[PDB]
């Protein structure tokens, strides 16, 4: 299990060049997203794109060769997570199926959000999918990506995982979106995501069952690098330097980040808002990516 993946979005253009960001940096593992749905049970990067086309998940096999590898991801803030296009958690399991098969994954990531994340009976038919994957497909490594505040997992969050729990779905790793906290929320954001990831361990020690120091390897913290949608708020680089010291002290199972596409300055210099490919702050090319591999 790789310490350091960060988020790829495949729909930005152009596709992004995962070997020529192994070759710089020496990270050479990414979290590929999103697969959702355009109006069918049907998984599609983006909701629009098939699988055979994508040309980041076309990359695969040569980053394979290079000895890395990728974890898709399925939801996230854009479009339709599949749980709310299909009926059941068989046709639900199949369009999952098709993802894990085509690429020969090993490593999945359920980004839930927005209206998807408090909608209970797609959840529950979302986990039966997944025991369902991870029966067939014994060993495929399952995390759920999630909404945090400082004070750690919202309710919703809390009560997702708990169905995955008696659902029969082996969690192994609940990965925060410390990100975009809100106006009453203007504090140093690195701290917020330490504070975060503090709380959540604790919660998914009661609600997923495990010792303490497995609880701490389930967790993966994921910021907003740059600034972030809640504009006032920056994560910046020294940011991630207190991430990655506070992710050595406790074992924490992985980070990531939003988004390796937003890990070079924008044209204009620093700006006051969220873009999706730059991160508004004053930086060298792939500078969060250089300071999140320090966790390696």
């Amino acid at each position: 299990t790789a310490r350091y993946a960060p988020y790829v979005d495949t729909s930005l253009y152009p596709a992004y060049d995962l070997l020529a960001t192994a070759d710089a940096t020496g990270v050479k593992e990414f979290n590929l997203a999103f697969i959702t749905s355009g109006g069918s049970c049907a998984p599609l990067w983006g909701g629009v794109t098939d699988l055979a086309n994508d040309k980041v998940a076309a990359q695969i096999g040569a980053l394979r060769a290079k000895g890395g590898d990728v974890r898709v991801s399925f939801g996230g803030a854009a479009g339709h997570e599949l749980a709310l296009n299909c009926s059941s958690s068989s046709a639900l399991a199949a369009a999952y199926g098709k993802v894990v098969d085509q690429y020969k994954l090993t490593k999945v990531d359920f980004d839930i959000e927005g209206a998807a994340l408090p909608d209970t009976a797609a959840n529950t038919r979302r986990a039966q999918a997944i025991a369902q994957l991870q029966r067939s497909h014994p060993g495929l490594n399952v995390s759920f990506t999630l909404p945090v505040m400082p004070e750690g997992l919202t309710q919703p969050g809390v009560d997702l995982l708990a169905d995955a729990k008696r659902n029969g779905v082996r969690v192994d790793a609940v990965n925060i979106m410390a990100m975009d906290y809100g106006p009453a929320y203007s504090a140093d954001m690195g701290t917020y995501a330490v504070q975060a990831a503090t709380a959540t361990q604790a919660q998914i020690k009661g609600v997923l069952g495990l010792s303490d120091a497995a609880a701490w390897k389930a967790v993966a913290v994921t910021p907003m690098i740059g600034v972030n949608d809640v504009s006032s708020e920056i994560f910046t680089v020294d940011d991630a330097t207190q991430l990655v010291d506070f992710a050595k002290s406790k074992g924490i199972g992985w980070l990531s980040m939003w988004s390796s596409t937003r890990d070079k300055q924008c044209a204009a210099g620093a700006v006051n808002h969220a873009d999706a490919t730059c991160s508004s702050i004053l930086q060298q090319p792939l500078a969060f990516t250089k300071a999140f591999a320090a966790y390696k």
